[PDB]
């Protein structure tokens, strides 16, 4: 059954060089389930968890990645609701107090003592690692271990960040960055709430893509230069509701620009210094709200799986094994990265 | 009963000269009512009326003014829940399509044919004025129209600001410049409404009135460095809901980093080209929203004053005549100002 | 252009007999816009108009009917976002005071100086009729007036109907009559609105026609005895909100055994004295909510039809000329109804 | 320390004889705490578990009692934000399994594997008595653990029933029982969060209490007779929000006559076979709701102890020991309460 010894890819100092070898296997605590990560996405989190630059004290040595979904391989002792051999996911938060003012609201992702999986607890870069049995994913059985891993971050993000925009069916949604990796999952997610997405992105087959996942306007930021007047043109008075999935300054400043009035902006990406400095005089005389969205409680958790385990939603990805790290990391740092990366635990 | 010709103080060119004469009584149209202007406030929005300086075309010749309270003296035709000699108020925005979406939604205040009373309306600074029927407020009888006309611009505004931080009763509530003006008007809704209010203002007395008012923590920003770190101490992790009534734009950006995680940061002044430049990634981390509040539709009207006539909130003001006008305008313009300064129309 | 005389079903007294016969070409008021009603819907609320079995007093001589599409042939005075050959649409409520808590809030409907077209108004069963231009609905141009017409008053009744169970995208509700009138329409909406519809009906081709709106789930009531374990297994815990737009005592009293806890079941039918007996200790245990749901103001009838304009929603019509009234009248004062009827004001 | 063995009343068979009788000191389990139970509150709930007479098998032998406030004294294992000494506060809902998607949602009642402190738990009526840490309530450091009790069960029922009805500040809510027991605490709760109290009580010396905690308009339901024209007087339409603290099925069936269009009418009471009967005409032509409400989550538990915390609200109780059960349940059977009856367990 479980081993002594697995293969993860662990580093042991920020920024420093990543080692594909052997490590223990963790032991489940009473709250803990112990899973065997089956597959794993990559995302730019895993980056800023590697060098550091964020604020937070990352521990080390660490075993990054916080996309990672496998199956329940033993658990502790209180948890409840898990069998043996259920599916089981491993998010962003990994687990929480559940004793602080915010666990108690739903907003488990502000608790002062977060545990933030491949940050501040061994993430799911290895072949067995341990998560809260509370806060771990409820995985159904039968779904693709390989698409529902990321599927674990960037969809129940983008859920979030649509259920942020207190938007109703029918209104018109703008995912600025709406082809590839967050912004195409958050384009289907949109479609698939009622929304009428509108899409800002421009490259080589983007377009196409976009209609493909069931995008209703495409604004090429390429081929167009007024994306503003694109957009109020094609919402008939601005999107009623904007995701910005496109860390960018000058895009998260527009985004404020082509929102409807009484509108909502929400910011989905954390880069390390961005602003967003909006016109307050703009944003004053036409009610428009700027929200921000993290990771996404337990409930959107559920929700975002479960239009997952519809069809509805659908993560094109590029499987790789665990041993390619660190060549994903080196290559996540240039820039050359397409949809999403998968590793596989077992290769 | 009603003249042929009334004193108003108009002006015929921007940032001109205001010419106390006499003028024409107006003409109620169809939908419209003519309100014998008892008392009317005066605001910043008048200077920025005057001036010229907000992109929206002033209407010239101009009678601005915007708190208008009056006695209802003969209506239009199709004028429905209304009666002679009743109180009526000519708010900011005198009245707009009722057909557009945004009339449709409750906020009229987004219509793009919106009738801005003093901007593109006559305003109230003259003896009679009109004001679209469905608009105006529905003033309850016996209440002193001198102290009313004040809470028709800035109590409706801060009602609104603070039913938009989507806040609960005994949730800590910071109005940033909590002591005159909108300030104080604030820190009495917020009281009345039950939040907590926590006050950030500095000067003589400020801290006195403040506490009179029904202030709970008065955080002095003269006394005190370091307002970020008092108000998560006083709050004890930050404030649930912030009003930026301080147009600022240094305590604009310090309210997004005391407002509590899932908090709510209104910005309720229309400064010329202020900023809201907040850390993008502190905001999202947060999940911090950054909501803007305009005037503020029939409803929140009927709610505020509804506060104000349960002696809940009061209007301390300065009672001038019309004819002080425009000693008041310039005498705003350097910032000679101090709580609210209402005009007496007879006067 | 506009004739001096019309053709329309008026009756005298309540109950009494209905005469397809030349009236007057009503004059539109100085709010009010005069329809060239080109098709009409028929629906209960017009035979519960006509018996005035209903507590509000019928205002007689009446043209009933009240759903009906035309062409804006000339208006009043202050109408302002409407044009000649504008197409529009009478629904229920024709108008309000516009002044009152209600109406300011947005509920029209509540008004106690309600305009009731069909009912305390000339309807719609005429070919001339005034209605309130403000309440008017914005039927686009292009769209079929004979499909419309229906959407008027089931399909504006359910949206907010669906609008008022508080779903979310992928909550599961269920349609108590999920096939005919209110049913399909509702169908129709909450599959476009993105929940996942469970229907309860019976009868021959009931389940094929709900297949084909797109029904997730469908529960025979015929078939199937024990309806409430069907619904409790089909859904995995029960829908998260019911809609009752059947109005049989039993199926609403059995709606509140089915629906999820912390669920809502909305209410849509009007019967004559139906009592929602449910139980209080499982309605309080469950936290269920049993909400009434009335026509619906004008963003509701707004976001309606912009459901219908894009082809989301189809209303399968049966389309008779107005002389057919009262065969109509007396047909469904027995049962022979199935779908919806629409009347043709030239034929 | 903590002893081997406690004195509790507790009992072994349905509807049975209380015997105050040495038992066993409980043992944490590792999610846990065991609380030296000061005081704790008896209701109405405590007779129902004791006669079993409600659907859910009550465990036996039991030490009932669910308004348990004591000392921290000793916790589990995985216990977090916990430490020795603090006051800890034993509620109705014990725990659950917080796996469940209801647990996720918030509402943790709901959940099919909720422990029932009292019910299906050890419950507070001991010396010293185990309660989950995660649901346990964080009553804080010098508060009269006497007065908190009662607050623990009537206190967070009445504070969800009031954000249950969707009120806002200012708004009119009427408390069906509005002075004794849970209608004394709703009115303080009321009068805290904004609201204008109205209260529907009877019987000597109700009216002046109901003054004295904070009352609006009392209507005496034996002086007056109707009671729904009063109340339709004194809030000027009706009670934007009724609370039904009022078991009865008449007083049910009023409220729903008596709330405003548009209002809701929340059930907090748990009768054996009551059904609220609602005209369903009226209900939908009002678009009232009527919802029921439960013990309330942690975020609600939190909220109405930071009420208490403030001096707001206030529980006059009646103190004896632990030794005079089961005289108090005796006595509570024949309907010879008032107010609050806290038990002392050391006595
Ligand atoms: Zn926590
Ligand atoms: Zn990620
Ligand atoms: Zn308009
Ligand atoms: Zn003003
Ligand atoms: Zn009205
Ligand atoms: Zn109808
Ligand atoms: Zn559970
Ligand atoms: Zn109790």
């Amino acid at each position: 059954s479980i081993p002594e010894t697995q293969k993860g890819v662990i580093f042991y100092e920020s920024h420093g060089k990543l080692e594909y070898k052997d490590i223990p296997v963790p032991k489940p605590k009473a709250n803990e389930l112990l899973i065997n990560v089956k597959y794993s996405g990559v995302c730019h989190t895993d980056l800023h968890a590697w060098h550091g630059d964020w604020p937070l004290p990352t521990k080390l040595p660490l075993v990054g990645g916080h996309e990672g979904a496998g199956v329940v391989v033993g658990m502790g002792e209180n948890v409840k609701g898990w069998k043996i051999g259920d599916y089981a996911g491993i998010k962003w938060l990994n687990g929480s107090c559940m004793a602080c003012e915010y666990c108690e609201l739903g907003n488990e992702s502000n608790c002062p003592h977060a545990d933030l999986s491949g940050y501040t607890h061994d993430g799911s870069f290895q072949e067995y690692a341990t998560a809260d049995a509370v806060q771990a994913a409820h995985i159904p059985q039968g779904t693709d271990l390989a698409e529902v891993a990321p599927v674990l971050c960037a969809g129940i993000t983008v859920y979030k960040a649509l259920k942020s925009a207190n938007l109703m069916a029918g209104h018109w949604v703008a995912i600025s960055g709406a082809a590839g990796g967050l912004g195409s999952l958050a384009v289907q997610y949109a479609k698939a709430m009622g929304y009428r997405v509108l899409g800002i992105d421009g490259g080589e087959g983007k377009e196409e893509l976009f209609r493909s996942i069931g995008g209703e306007v495409f604004i090429d930021f390429t081929k167009e230069k007024d994306i503003v007047g694109a957009v109020l043109k094609a919402t008939d008075g601005g999107a009623h509701g904007v995701i910005n999935v496109s860390v960018s300054e000058a895009a998260i400043e527009a985004s404020t620009r082509y929102v409807r009035a009484n509108g909502t902006t929400v910011l989905v990406g954390m880069p390390a210094g961005a602003k967003c400095c909006s016109d307050v005089f703009n944003q004053v005389v036409k009610s428009i709200s700027i929200v921000g969205s993290y990771v996404g409680n337990r409930a959107d958790t559920r929700e975002a799986l479960d239009f997952f385990a519809r069809g509805l939603v659908k993560s094109p990805i590029k499987v790789v094994g665990l041993s390619t790290l660190p060549e994903i990391y080196e290559k996540m740092e240039k820039g050359q990265i397409v949809g999403r990366y998968v590793v596989d635990t077992s290769k």
